[PDB]
C-alpha cells in the first residue's frame, strides 16, 4: 500500500520508534518518505546486486533474505517479501535492529543525504499522533 504523512506517521510511534535511541519520530517519517515514498511495496536494487525492500528499504544484502543476493547474513531472520505487506510490523522490528548496530540511522543513505540536520519536525507538523 502507499501511506499518507499522519497514518504512517500515527503506525510508526504507535510500534514505539518515535524517540527510539534519541531519533525523534520526525527522522523516520522523514526516512520513510525519501526511501520508498511511503510506499510499502517499493523495490530498488543496489551496485551490490543486493535489494531494498519494504517502507525502509532494508537491504537484502545484511537483514533479510530474498533469496537471490548470495553473501546475505539474513540478520533479521525474515523472508524479505515480509517487509512488502501492509502491516509494518517486520520493516519496524527490522529497523529498530538495524538502527541499535553501528552507524545509528546513518544506515540509510537517504536520510544522511535528505533527512539529518533539518527542522524535521516538518514531517510531523499538523498531525495528531
Amino acid at each position: 500500500k502507499v501511506f499518507g504523512r499522519c497514518e504512517l506517521a500515527a503506525a510508526m510511534k504507535r510500534h514505539g520508534l518515535d524517540n527510539y535511541r534519541g531519533y525523534s519520530l520526525g527522522n523516520w517519517v522523514c526516512a520513510a518518505k525519501f526511501e520508498s515514498n511511503f510506499n510499502t511495496q517499493a523495490t530498488n536494487r543496489n551496485t551490490d546486486g543486493s535489494t531494498d525492500y519494504g517502507i525502509l528499504q532494508i537491504n537484502s544484502r545484511w537483514w533479510c533474505n530474498d533469496g537471490r543476493t548470495p553473501g546475505s547474513r539474513n540478520l533479521c531472520n525474515i523472508p524479505c517479501s515480509a517487509l512488502l505487506s501492509s502491516d509494518i510490523t517486520a520493516s519496524v522490528n527490522c529497523a529498530k535492529k538495524i538502527v541499535s548496530d553501528g552507524n545509528g540511522m546513518n544506515a540509510w543513505v537517504a536520510w544522511r543525504n535528505r533527512c539529518k540536520g533539518t527542522d524535521v519536525q516538518a514531517w510531523i507538523r499538523g498531525c495528531r499522533l
